[PDB]
């Protein structure tokens, strides 16, 4: 039993039920088998957890679970009470029991309770009754696990769910020691990696946290998570994770972008990565570039379902789009090539000599060709017939077009200003000082590398 | 008489029909009377305008027109033929006639021809039949206008509508002379301003346009439109417009933000500019500050069901996202305080450093006010208003917290190391993506020769 699926786990704009039914269709085509419902800004889930659903909310949740059971996807209703809860008071425990009982009647078999992004200080009665935070949380998890008759897949996310959040280490922390000692063995734990956003989840960190919890954890994976930076978007493949982590784990649950239609690659490459191996003890039987190419090919076929009726987008346009928006700690090959060409062009911009003028103007012409490629990419993407995918990522491609036009203008200005032929950079483009709207001003007034 | 209303005329995701009915309810509540439907990223309006409506969206447009007529708002179905239109081809004119005629059979009574961003001239036989491009546009506008038997309100938007678009000057341009002579009266024109964002439309620019168009223009407002960057919104007043423009104009149409729920303040302050100030003809009196206070009071009344949001939070929110050019008083105060502190940064922790610490204490207090504004706005009952503007308040929250940590490092500059915090966020994990990196590498005023 392996829990390979998608956790909705971001902040702000939760998905709609039609999007989740399309997600359940998408997982069943890709042989994935789980879905963890935990949207942080759904107000019946986090900010108010004592409040019960209405009749229409129960109906849409009931048909959501029915669509999941139709599509062989294990719906896991999670619930995060940790912002305001008295664990010592049994009234909050019984209210949580009532809420989990009402969601039991909607057809849910798998459940979870989540304790994330909360301060480590407790109440006065919680400090009076119980010794530490982890003892109270593991007593709540054991009480809910006994109250629901020990479900087959129950998930528990700790407050120190990554390597930076736990102190002093992953092994000397008293929190993970209490969690590993006092927990029932059928309850799977959640984990993220060395950070909240992990560049890599190495094998040895998984093995030492499997020592400290005495179980194989399920990695909540915020690789393509979009909630911390809403100016960014990630369309890279499922990289940074070795294929030998599958026998050392109980599940991989990816937390994708806040926009649903930008998540074809981020779930399909996870499906290809899970299809690499399933058992047995720079990567063997998995290439992230080949999984990225397969994801973009199937996504181009998704684009071609309405095609052009009611130029079209090509595969090279999608590859440029994925290379422009790749990873929280990486860019694409084309994006890094454009970065190093612009850094070269602004290096010797002030003094350019002969053969030096020849190579400068040739690489400036190559940069203008790449700028025309991104203009053609945006124009062919805006002429597509799948309108929902266009509306989900219109701000990002609009922002990269509106930046790259002025970058193309400044490279044309530098081509003018290599020789003494008057002009000004102000006369080429107006030097605006209001990008971001008092956020980019503070961002540019803050130091970078 | 006067066409004071809202043009839904941006790039991005167009609004759904139910929030358009909510918009019609708000326009009925604020004594506005117009709505210019022209969403530029719609696959039936701008591109593929020749395609007839389907058998499931025709009833949606019919119910939208009937909901407009219920609240006594003039639905103006604009159409943008200017992508691949052949003006001299009569079959294209017949397809345009059938397309407008099927909206005329949907109950729509006002129509508009829109010619934005088509300033490229005609070609082959199209360019030689007509003497100028404007002659072709006013001839097909007169043909459509007499085909419909002269409707009461018809709007012709040229491509030379911006003051910098008209070449040369305003009066010396041949386009505005051809439009002002060879177009029939009763077809009112659309004029944005001396700029495309229109910081200040004065009386004299309106006189210089009205002497060449021989009528009064209905003024387009991109004063709160965020379709050019989509990284900020605008909650400011209707600043930059004299009260005496109402007898010299035929209408004012406001293009608001692409997020619908952030448009309460801008449309309401337009309403307090019009219906509370000089409805009559009078050939300074409107206070933008009191209009902003009234708009924020009514928006606070919208915000109720209880997340305890106060009016100081909304004044702070409107000051954080204020105008395309200006900022709020509190936002400019925070920016000038932060640049004073980063200019007068203490080497170690007499007179200078004490005043520095006092201003740093006030700065961290108002940063905590920003945090309180976000955490009270996240607890509001009406979730859709939160979901529309979540990215902007999240961005300003995270940027304000990093700026507060940088001020905390600046208070102990000799003691602490690795700048603000070494937490693998020195590029803020490449904030903005490639758009942010190329924007920071653009020489606005830092590397400006």
């Amino acid at each position: 039993r392996f829990l390979c699926g998608v956790v909705e786990g971001f902040y702000g704009r939760p998905w709609v039920m039609e999007q989740r039914k399309e997600l359940f269709r998408r997982l069943q085509k890709w042989e994935l088998n789980t879905y963890l419902y935990a949207p942080k800004d759904d107000y019946k889930h986090r900010m108010f957890w004592r409040e019960m659903y209405s009749v229409e909310e129960a109906e849409q949740l009931m048909t959501l679970i029915s669509a999941a059971r139709e599509y062989e996807i294990e719906f896991i209703y999670a619930i995060s009470p940790g912002l305001d809860i008295t664990f010592s008071n049994p009234k909050e425990v019984s209210t949580l029991k009532r809420k989990l009982d009402q969601v039991s009647q909607f057809g849910c078999r798998s459940f979870a309770l989540l304790f994330d992004d909360i301060d480590h200080n407790m109440c006065a009665a919680d400090k009076e009754v119980f010794s530490s935070f982890a003892h109270a949380q593991v007593s709540i998890t054991n009480e809910i696990y006994q109250y629901l008759g020990e479900p087959e897949t129950f998930l528990f996310c700790p407050t120190e769910y990554c390597g930076t959040f736990c102190y002093p280490n992953v092994s000397q922390s008293p929190y993970l020691r209490t969690v590993g000692e006092k927990l029932l063995p059928g309850i799977e734990v959640l984990w993220t990696g060395p950070k909240v956003v992990s560049k890599e989840i190495p094998v040895e960190s998984i093995e030492e946290v499997s020592k400290i919890i005495k179980r194989a954890p399920v990695i909540w994976d915020n690789i393509h998570a979009n909630d911390y930076d809403q100016k960014r978007l990630f369309l890279g493949p499922y990289k940074g994770r070795s294929t030998e982590l599958i026998p050392r784990l109980k599940g991989v649950l990816t937390n994708p972008n806040c926009e649903f239609e930008a998540n074809y690659v981020a779930i399909h490459t996870l499906a290809t990565w899970y299809k690499s191996n399933m058992n047995g003890v720079t990567d063997v039987l998995y290439s992230p570039q080949m999984a990225l190419k397969l994801a973009l090919t199937e996504w181009l076929q998704e684009f071609g379902v309405p095609h052009q009726y009611s130029g079209s987008v090509t595969l090279e346009d999608l590859q440029l789009l994925a290379d422009l928006f790749y990873l929280p700690y990486e860019h694409g090959p084309k994006g890094a090539q454009m970065l190093r060409e612009f850094q070269w062009l602004r290096a010797n911009s002030s003094v350019v000599s002969s053969e030096k003028i020849e190579e400068w103007r040739s690489r400036a012409a190559k940069f203008e060709e790449m700028c025309g490629l991104v203009m053609g990419m945006f124009t062919r993407l805006s002429n597509c017939a799948n309108r929902t995918i266009l509306y989900d990522m219109y701000s990002y491609v609009w922002d990269i077009k509106s930046i790259m036009s002025m970058v193309k203008s400044f490279v044309q200005w530098l081509g003018c200003r290599s020789h003494s032929s008057a002009q000004f950079l102000i006369g080429d483009q107006e030097p605006w000082a209001f990008r971001g709207g008092l956020a980019g001003e503070f961002q540019r007034l803050l130091p970078i590398d």
